[PDB]
């Protein structure tokens, strides 16, 4: 049991104050102004800051080892454009150095995805950064199956000289594979019904049929306006949960997002336009998302932006119209909305996950530095 | 509600006048010599010219996108020669930054479509440019089954070392293809008759099936005679509705495509003749078929040819023996005829959608200019 | 003739104040307490923040366009792992939206160069984002002559099946290189006392010999410390100027780099490690390198870091150690020093370019934005 005491507490769903909080059972127990408990230890936080762990709902560490190169990252299966099947999971490096990194940042959970090379890519998971152990840090498995459109599923399949080519080519590719998705479903409930055994399980087939009876969403990469809308109207045509990723320019149709309740994962925001349908990327799509009621997240779509990054990210947007309060918001309790974790992670509040971080300051004030961090109120890290 | 006042009115159906026309919840609502409605907006036109929108039967308009480059074009899936499942709507760019400079050509709805890279190259759509968001733009999808003949599917697929590299060999792709088409279809039957459920349903069959139900025409690339009575003999063979796009050399053949109503999508011709097919190619097309009572429309096959010079390569056939009547009528009247929406664009009649064009004089004097463009009745484009 | 009347001035060359700063013929002419002038222009800045342009000492904005595609990229001529003769200024574009990006981050001034894909890689130049015509935008040319080591240079040629495929290759191809440039010299010291012009020219051989000269510097890509001392190591045979870039783990050798007095422009820093001789990169290199008495710079080296986030990179950097008085120097009157320009540009003193950036807070503080911009006391960007 872990006392924490006289810390300027930033609790998230509610306003900072000085305080408090109890910790046990890996769940934060108490939150307040004073709390006393004789058999706790003690962690005297006087002139510290308590804030929940970040939360990024998109990124690729552990996939993409750190100080090695590019040649041994496992985030992309690009021999194939439809692999829903392979989990991030199974190429997750729990010994990544740039995950003690993330710690350092402040970060403690994340969701772990396939790249964009593959117009259906793979499963996601969301882990902490709790163990070596892979298995030890699984909170959501499956979390979601990963797609991408526009410019890099056709760039990679055309440079294969392979289906898909084109924008054309990347949506039937996905419309294809869930077309047999349903017939694999009719034929499952053919053999049910005359009470045969089924003998034609196929492991694609399966992670489709999940997100057609929303089991688990799909997570769509698009960025220019035109493939964000066609990543909905297909989600529409079959009947499944979606998540935009990045969503570059979801700025543009932010009405219509809004109105249909589509999450956005904006970011990565602080890098350079590398690409044509990245040339209208804006620091400002928080600030005008925000405006119109999309719920969004910040990623840093980790290895672009390194993760222990995340909250320098975050505080540059204040250069571009984003207010603090929302900037914590969007590394917290909206990520763990948007992941279906809301009421276990991204904030201080009775019978919530002990994910808890102290900042020696605020944590957009680049002088601060991550002092100790808890995961469900076990320490995972301690500077220095 | 709106009112144009006084311009020279060019209705199509019937010969220019000076009048008026109004407008009403987005269709023209009366047309005449003086109208009067003291609630209307009152638009003077007095020394203007007022046309319906111009309607490019064939077009890749918002798929290769302008001031890019050709690597990032979307018209084209050749990475498979029978490509039917795959949509032109899907790789549709509403921002191309080609579709204002259309509307300052007095373009307002077109059919875009795919290549002619492959023998079977996918759907078009007719769409009118009045938004950003693709499906606010549609008028009919799907609206034609996009089949090439003659020298770029057999050299696109000849590179390949892959079927088809020859005229027999492309024939042969479509004519199994659609002996593919009736066995799904005859399967499906098959199916009902034993009470059983259908479980194969396969996106490319169906398109298929749509076409030889007669829902949606074939829209046939082709250039030389031989390859125009061949996408015809196809046609009869299976029962489908064919269009017949280029037509290059349909004057050669004039008679038999007129006795048995084949209409014919010229254009390009304002162009540099590329190709052998090519050779015999001839402004003098548009007053031979029209000649023969040949239901023709005009094409830029946009960005061969941009669009926003739609009335360019019309004024420039006056040269080769075509009168501006008839000229006129092939970018109005015909295309909409040809596309199955004559009751809904194409004319300045009571009833039909309000797609109206400002011009400062004649379209075919290289002087003038769109000063507005309205589509259903909404002000989509002013000249500066 | 422009007066800035009650900013936070923040000199770089001695400690902030309150007060004035006096422009004319595009040089700062007064800094001080209290100034008068009734032909000058009055700007008020209270509440704001005076500040030099920032300063990148090693560049590739303009060479790879924003917005684009890789493909685009004119920064790493691939094509031949010697290739001196060409000019970072011959590919860049003065219309590429990163550079308007670059002035709302505060920075003036920049050395653009090539890559690191070749051993010799070409020419860089100075410039300041003054003009849409490159030529009034070069403040010097050529600046120095880009040479690669490490990982870079060898995979680029190795993957060709061309040498170099090793380290090992790559400092042969260098050393090579020279030679021949020692051999042109003697060519030409024979024609010179002979009677006779000398007719075999060579462009990449002219611009080895600006080296030898030490006309220019050398500008070493190295990020492994055996990398850092090879790069070193030729310098000495051949007798030439040189500057590290990068210099990753300089921090592990940077007795010997202080003692000779070897600069390096640090950076990338707030990047991550896409390399194994990337792995020890710590932004800790700043404070350390500090500490052991090395003059540096910090560099975006963009694109890898947006040439606009250089405050953000550099603020980032307390994080580890580092301290704001130091972070401003490596960012305006270190790169000035290391690029031969201190008497014109990186402090705000008499004299020196009017190049000048108002603030509304501190660059370190991410709420701060960039209001206006001044280059050679004319205003270039205004938000």
């Amino acid at each position: 049991k872990i006392l924490f005491k006289n810390a300027t507490v930033f609790p998230i769903t509610s306003r900072p104050f000085k305080g408090d909080v109890l910790v046990s059972n890996g769940k934060v127990e108490k939150v307040g102004e004073n709390i006393e408990d004789p058999d706790a230890e003690i962690v005297d936080l006087t002139g510290k800051f308590l804030f929940p762990g970040f939360v990024d709902a998109h990124s690729h560490i552990g996939l993409f080892e750190e100080g090695v190169g590019y040649y041994y990252s496992d985030g992309n299966e690009a021999t194939d454009p439809v692999t829903p099947h392979v989990k991030a999971l199974d190429g997750f490096n729990p010994q990544d150095p740039a995950i003690e990194r993330a710690l350092a940042g402040g970060v403690t959970s994340v969701m772990i995805v396939p790249g964009s090379a593959n117009p259906v890519g793979g499963q996601g998971s969301v882990i902490k950064f709790r163990s070596i152990i892979v298995e030890e840090c699984i909170v959501k498995d499956p979390a979601g199956l990963k797609m991408a459109f526009g410019e890099n599923p056709k760039r990679v399949y055309g440079e294969r000289k392979q289906t898909p080519s084109t924008r054309m080519g990347t949506a039937g590719v996905i419309r294809d594979y869930f077309t047999k998705v349903k017939n694999y479903m009719k034929k499952k409930e053919l053999a049910q019904k005359e009470g045969k055994e089924f003998t034609e399980t196929d492991l694609k087939m399966e992670v489709g049929e999940m997100v057609l009876r929303k089991k688990i969403p799909a997570r769509m990469h698009a960025h220019r306006a035109d493939d964000i809308l066609t990543a909905i109207r297909i989600a529409e045509e079959f009947g499944f949960n979606l998540v935009i990723e990045h969503g570059t320019e979801a700025y543009k149709i932010s009405k219509v997002l809004a109105e249909k309740k589509i999450p956005v994962v904006v970011g990565p925001l602080l890098t350079f336009r590398t690409k044509l349908e990245l040339k209208d990327l804006t620091m400002e799509t928080i600030a005008k998302l925000l405006k119109d009621g999309v719920l969004i997240a910040l990623m840093c779509d980790h290895p672009v932006i390194p993760l222990e990054f995340a909250t320098v990210q975050a505080a540059t947007a204040m250069r571009y119209g984003a207010k603090e309060e929302d900037l914590l918001k969007i590394l917290t309790v909206n990520p763990a909305k948007i992941l279906g974790l809301e009421d276990r992670i991204g904030s201080i509040e009775p019978g919530k996950d002990a994910d808890l971080v102290v900042w020696s300051g605020h944590p957009f004030d680049m002088k601060s530095v991550v002092e100790r961090v808890y995961i469900d109120g076990v320490e995972v890290f301690r500077r220095e």
